[PDB]
């Protein structure tokens, strides 16, 4: 007996909902939902979404509240729709899947993933639910996450970290850390070696190394004598050059928080979604030097000293594909009299 | 156990709130409340009311579908509340009253007109509905009305026609003349000798007298000579005057109406409500004269000539007071040399 | 001491804006102006205009209410503003002009036409309102309207009907025939020799000549053959073909009123404006013949036969200018062994 | 002569609404008030009420710019409305009451709270207003607040702290210390004895006892060793149980912010409108420890060690009723073998 | 080939318009234009604007992404329009100027600055882009920048800073200090000796100069001593005064950030817009000390300091015009006994 005043009273009286029975009088005014308390009105949610605001409500409400992976890597693993949840994207306010399955009937395209229309769909299946296991088994398409081992699947061990309503976190009191698998036209699939990007913040950066704690305490200098990078382009790449108008290079998380603690700067996230590599129109405050497309990439400063060092200098110009997060991240290395000069995430 | 998705499985199986159980999944965008049917969207509301789309999309659901008091009246006799039901205001596409008593939670002042809330308000009741004769006999504010006789209370006979569903008719298959009482701070007040308005269309006007037939079939001058007319300004008054640029009299809707079949016009509504005399900016097409407030009323014919006989025509200008629908009409009566010169509703 | 209230007063008072002191209680909510009448909301207007709410409020209110030019020839004389009025363009409820002169605090451009920012625009004047002749003297650039002679200027008979509250009427009790005259650069200009569109309803269509009632009256070979049409192709431009698919001419307004009434028919107006030569979508609903693009033309049916019988008819296919409304219609017309195919104004 | 033009007059010159005369043209677009300065528009209010845009600018415009009581406290007294003033409530960004008294023509119910409309409704008395103890004393229902004594009326000393345009503080250059009196049903009320919330934010938390600065600066076991609360469940209670997936406790502000110091967390403001006690979804985002409905409370610590050791620890459950900030406030408590194991305000 | 779906993939691929080709899908709701990125939609832009959606989207992605002159220094200057380009006014997230030339195709009021509707506008021209030099050379109004001398034309050199991305900054890797020039009715005029604001904020506020040090770092009375500024009132002006309910002085930003160390406070920018002179209605949360428009003007404290001991101090009050940011600001004066009571920039 789902409703808007039964969705909204669950809200109010558990903080999401919690499938209590009860009502609480709603009001809808254009985008908002509000609730009457003490004769006023108190908003509840204010709509982001392109879905009806009564619908986007219940989607939000209906959120999935356990740690679960980051949107970037459910999208990196060609993830459609969820089993019976809803994967809420804090990053862009709004459901992360169009559809749903058994949650809620404006969206919902089926109340099972065994329905025939989610065979072709790459379905999210949570093994921490009873029952989901046995549903990734039998679908044709999906992507299983698991707290341990499940007989006979070889897992692959995804990120410390995971999204507990929205805040990215390594857990201590939960389990963040899954095992991940992946099924296409009904065959399991081999999860690919990955490195994976941090999800770690300018303003709270923390250092998850010792080259990163030498990184942000050392000059720049000293940083690449005591770690051998002559010849790696790093004053360019990750220190970043704010010479001219044009600022060089500043493709590493890293060193946009080194120069941060020093000088603010603006950050334009002009496709405001999660993704392995983010792009930026970036504006130093202090020189005045600036980029359009800045792509900046969260790297542990370890992973990618060990991609770049990988890398032949012999040839002018090539693309260097390395799997990040499940997925394939083109970079473009440019090299002159063997050295770099510029390695960068390619803008496609 | 009130909800959206019951209100609009009621709408859809029902034709409007039957209390009947159910759900159907609704989806609300800007204004408008819209189902799914087949996986496609159907309009089922669209809101016109200053109040929040889904709580006007209750009141009008829950609409009283007998024959009712059209608003006009109700308003007159000073009514603010209904017990236990929403007047539709199908003039305004509102609801008649801002609160209800025993209808939506949002709306509700209180579940019983019994409680002190109501007390001070005049509560409207109908004695078609158990119970509601002895709420009326309790209530120190109300106004009540009835099919028959009620012990003890003297009644004052109501217009022959009331609104079912928007649709103003004189019942045939449905009782639509009340008794009318009223009660002002515990007291049975007597309700005034009234004139009461017709309500016909301009499209749809019938004549409802020997007179009115008169007055549709026969030419102005003989139709004047046949009613003994001569000096009361019939021409101006009720024929209309379309020789100058400003339009001359046309206060009578069977005046408009007689227009009508022979040439169109414009009626600009411009406080579009439902009232005892209503205001329109006039433009007659075929002359091209017109009046920005043409106060126009629709009166038996035979009971304006009452009005307009019942007068002193020795006064150059004057106020003219009419019981109409309850309600004091004033009307301006200028006269010269012992005739009429025009009366008009001053009213708006 | 324009306000919001002070508008809303005059319109709920005075049918429009009327200068009159007053306030009245106003709500804005999205579109719509509404105003409180013993305690409901009741609706004013409704915004159909890309101005706020509010602006169009108010130059809805200040319409002119006299008869003035329809804004179809407004435009053909290049008409950009109005002076110390708004021209309300009815065809789109919307003002004529973006701007406005001694007219609304948002939209003002200038307080007289006077000022130097009104120079260069082609600015209208109304010789029924006093010192609008005297104004017209001194702009650079203007279109004035007059009842009567202008001292040493020489005039062009205008149409003989104009728009009085979006009607467009022959006035009787009214002048609704002006006299025109424009200036360009300081410059009296000579108008040209016009024709004018009739500006007449596909419902309420009245024939306006001997021939226009012969056309209605008879069957379409003895209409022709009275007429010596022959060669002309009027069973195609004038009656209309629906034998096939595609609907064959049916170019001028008084032959879709010989059609409409026998059978009905479809007409999308899909640029909703006022112009001299309109565009329909079409479909007959007895045969299903249709057209995307049909241009109509309503002018007096001996004007047409005029313009098409001084055409040459020589050469397969060519333009023809006919000045209609002051402006210039450019026409295709098609020929076949000197005898017409087709003939129908190219414009939009 | 109230208007949109004169109120936006008075918010672009004086700050506020302050009765001065003048017009500044206004646009109104969807919910946002702009005015025109130098040819562009520039915002003056965005409407996020459940009112008509600008009916919530002349309430906004219109409020109390004086020290005030904080909206918990008028709710927690019953406060319906306020004489001829709009208390604004900053948390919600929306009128606290949703009528007035003698200040907007669409909201008001009344001119002057002595009309017998009020008579049933808690109206709101500024002792600091000429004339308004007065009004208190003839009012049937009402709260008033005075800066001293008001002869016979047994005064309540509020809070320290008043609502300064929406900035809570203890004043220094203004008083913000009332005294309070409330009546029911004509009968002066005795105000009980109460605690009061501190009305600290997280961020900018400072200690206002040498409790409160031990409490911030010790380490848990020595806190609770110098102050004896050994069997009081501080460590659970106000410290905050971070080792589970789901965070025990935490449910005394001090707690919140000591943990803030360290570690940052999220607050989900789930029914964001201000309250005596706060619930809110939070998620700890050192430890992944989350809780969905946590209460909180900002009471003064020695206040709270005053109430939890007056407590008796013989039973297992017990519902205990506190006075704070006028209200009633049910605390859980949970106790084994003598001593505390939890206390809780009560989630309703 | 201007489209939305191409303005859309311009802001995709580039970080704004760049003339590249491409087309994204694009939905627009409300007032949000959003892209499909992976079955999901991603908001691209939200309008603040009073212009239509899909408009104000097109102008912000051309907005100039060069360092360009602060909005305050334009308009101070009197610039309408700007010569193919959007200078993109920050502070009210919307164009800088109503029309555009060459630029978009539904506020384009031309397509080159030297058509003739341009004339009586002040043009804005950038001696960067090629042949703008010469367009205000040809240009009857305008308001011309450049990096170096024009051959003929006597520069005035403007601000250090300017606004690049709306980071207003002092350039190191580009230049902001440019050379104005301005033409009023095709005469070259000759700006006038003035100061310039200083655009700092209250949060990140950095002395320029060893007198701001001293005025941050000592205490009031001995920075009054070191600087001879005895009976100059900069206890008042500056320092401010928080003892009475109305706060006193407090007129200068350096001022604001001292108190800002110490203790917070709000500034409610009641018509926010870029300004030479801002006015805030302040409210200190330490002292509870409030004004409802506090005039700030963000001088370099010399330069203040140089202004008021300019002033003859033996009058009671006068007007002092101060010419700041080429503008005239007026300040009130006020003296005693030879010695200054306040100085202020006088509220018009
Ligand atoms: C594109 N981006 C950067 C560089 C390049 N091409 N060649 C050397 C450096
Ligand atoms: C106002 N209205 C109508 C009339 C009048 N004044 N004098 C004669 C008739
Ligand atoms: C285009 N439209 C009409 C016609 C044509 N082409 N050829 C003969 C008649
Ligand atoms: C509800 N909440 C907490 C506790 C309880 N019940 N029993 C002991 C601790
Ligand atoms: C206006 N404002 C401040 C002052 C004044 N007038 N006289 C002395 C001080």
């Amino acid at each position: 007996a789902m409703s808007l005043e039964n969705v909204a009273f669950n809200v109010v009286n558990k903080g999401h909902f919690d499938g209590q029975q009860g009502e609480v009088p709603v009001s809808i005014i254009n985008n908002t939902v509000y609730t009457k308390v003490d004769g006023v009105d108190v908003e509840l949610f204010e709509n982001k979404t392109t879905l009806p605001v009564n619908v986007a409500f219940e989607l939000w409400a209906k959120r999935n509240i356990k740690p679960v992976p980051e949107v970037k890597i459910l999208n990196n693993l060609g993830v459609d729709i969820a089993a019976n949840t809803v994967i809420w994207d804090y990053k862009r306010d709004a459901p992360a899947h169009i559809s749903t399955i058994g949650v809620c009937s404006m969206t919902d395209i089926a109340k099972k993933p065994t329905e025939t229309i989610c065979a072709p769909l790459t379905v999210f299946f949570d093994g921490r639910v009873d029952g989901q296991v046995d549903l990734f088994r039998n679908a044709r398409n999906g992507v299983l996450i698991t707290e341990g081992s499940v007989k006979g699947l070889q897992p692959s061990v995804g990120p410390k970290q995971a999204s507990l309503n929205g805040v990215t976190l390594i857990g201590e009191a939960v389990k963040t850390q899954f095992n991940y698998y992946k099924k296409v036209d009904g065959v399991v699939q081999q999860l690919p070696e990955t490195y994976f990007t941090q999800s770690r913040n300018l303003q709270e950066f923390k250092p998850r190394s010792q080259m990163e704690i030498d990184f942000l305490e050392l000059a720049m200098d000293e940083f690449i004598e005591r770690y051998k990078l002559e010849g790696y382009a790093f004053e360019h790449i990750v220190y970043g050059d704010f010479s001219h108008s044009q600022l060089g290079g500043l493709h590493l998380l890293i060193g946009l928080a080194k120069r941060f603690k020093e000088s603010p700067f603006e950050l334009e996230d002009f496709i405001p979604m999660d993704s392995t590599v983010k792009n930026y129109f970036i504006t130093d405050a202090q020189t005045g030097s600036s980029k359009c497309v800045c792509s900046v990439i969260d790297l542990l400063l370890d992973d990618f000293v060990e991609i770049i060092k990988s890398q032949d200098l012999s040839v002018v110009s090539k693309v260097v594909k390395v799997t990040i997060d499940y997925t394939e991240i083109s970079f473009m290395l440019w090299c002159k009299d063997g050295h770099v000069e510029t390695f960068y995430p390619k803008l496609q």
